[PDB]
């Protein structure tokens, strides 16, 4: 645990940076905040709270930013389905094939 | 020109897939829908327009989802500074220094 980002490094979500003197701790937590410690006691932070923030980035073209992970918005639920391939047919219903048979079709 | 997605493969911003007869065409839009056309008629659409839609992808575990992409939050807003660091001082301040001094800090 290091005092530094250089341009192209990146805090993900646990890790952080720690002062030279081990007093203060910028830590990237799981809750999608980006706190700043004095001795267990949180003197700032990016209030993002309650956020899916995934990484915290000093990127080239010149600024920190803290991102959201990408964010599913539509899906077929149909996890845990082995070897799927999706296809349209020409009768026109979109299949989503698997290794016992049809997972999910519109129909 | 393809209509199949196997495991892993996925559908990016403006891809498509057509049918065999060629008659339907399954394609991602830059608007964020993923519709399914029948010739210039939309038979079926996911709703998901209005949406920062990167992705469609047929996953290996076997679920079909659809990813809206990394969104940034919070930044600290120094674009086009040059040679950039953050640091975590022992005076406690943070400061993301630049090529020409400090860009960002808390005073
Ligand atoms: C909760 O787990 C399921 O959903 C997420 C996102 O919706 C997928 O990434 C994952 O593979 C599963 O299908
Ligand atoms: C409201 O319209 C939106 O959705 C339809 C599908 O229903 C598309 O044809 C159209 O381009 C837009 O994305
Ligand atoms: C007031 O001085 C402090 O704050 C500035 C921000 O302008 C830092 O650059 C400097 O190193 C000190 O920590």
């Amino acid at each position: 645990m290091g005092d530094t980002l250089t341009a192209g490094q990146k805090l993900e979500r646990g890790g952080s940076l720690q002062s030279g003197n081990g007093a203060y701790t910028l830590t990237l937590q799981d809750d999608g905040n980006l706190v700043l410690y004095a001795r267990d006691k949180a003197v700032w932070s990016t209030g993002t709270n309650g956020q899916d923030v995934v990484r915290a980035e000093v990127q080239t073209d010149g600024n920190f930013v803290l991102y959201t992970a990408e964010k599913p918005v539509w899906h077929t639920d149909t996890k845990g389905k082995k070897e799927v391939k999706l296809v349209l047919q020409d009768d026109r219903n979109l299949v989503l094939y698997a290794k016992d048979g049809p997972a999910w079709s519109l129909e």
